């Protein structure tokens, strides 16, 4: 269950650590932007396929903060990704050419074109964990502190019904990225043309938690 990264990634990974810095809070934007591609694909799916959306009738994006834990899960009604896929697409990689692109440019619109800015969830991000569900396959979990990873079938069952959900362990250094205040200031602008709804779970005043609608 455990794999090494493709030495390209590693490379990738540190070019994008060392290039978005200064902007860390583009993670968020990234995943986003993900989770709308995720979103598109079951879409185009469903063009097709009547059975679908059976396994989860939305599409949206939901955000939750927990603070006690120390965590950021990002989640989606989309597509989804098979074991395989877990390992593929998010363990190997025009490469060559982005490297050295980056390489050049040193990078925040470079990343989103050419498709790589989940990684850039390790510059808030000590511990990455995607938990996800496709219709051809049962759910799985995928792990990384970025010196490694390994993929497992989830002990819990099928709970996504289908999609996928970033969870992101916050470096000490990111604990801002708990508060809501923030989130939801960064979600709303990372959201404005998203063509799915995205809720943030909030608080509002005794206090009831509930999801807001961000965009
Ligand atoms: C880390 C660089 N590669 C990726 O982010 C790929 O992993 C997959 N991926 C990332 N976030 C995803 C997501 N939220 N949903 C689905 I379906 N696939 C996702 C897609 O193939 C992305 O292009």
């Amino acid at each position: 269950e455990k794999f090494a990264f493709q030495a390209e990634v590693n490379r990738m990974m540190k070019l994008i650590i060392n290039s978005l810095y200064k902007n860390k809070e583009i993670f968020l934007r990234e995943l986003i932007s993900n989770a709308s591609d995720a979103l598109d694909k079951i879409r185009l799916i469903s063009l097709t396929d009547e059975n679908a959306l059976a396994g989860n009738e939305e599409l949206t994006v939901k955000i939750k903060c927990d603070k006690e834990k120390n965590l950021l899960h990002v989640t989606d009604t989309g597509v989804g990704m098979t074991r395989e896929e877990l390992v593929k697409n998010l363990g190997t990689i025009g490469t060559s050419e982005f490297l050295n692109k980056m390489t050049e440019a040193q990078t925040s619109e470079l990343i989103g074109q050419f498709g790589v800015g989940f990684y850039s969830a390790f510059l808030v991000a000590d511990k990455v964990i995607v938990t996800s569900k496709h219709n051809n396959d049962t759910q799985h979990i995928w792990e990384s502190d970025s010196n490694e990873f390994s993929v497992i079938a989830d002990p819990r069952g099928n709970t996504l019904g289908r999609g996928t959900t970033i969870t992101l362990v916050l470096k000490e250094e990111a604990s801002d990225y708990l508060e809501l205040d923030t989130i939801k200031n960064l979600v709303k602008k990372y959201s404005q043309f998203i063509n799915f709804p995205i809720y943030v779970w909030s608080s509002k005043t005794k206090t009831v938690w509930d999801w807001e609608l961000m965009n």
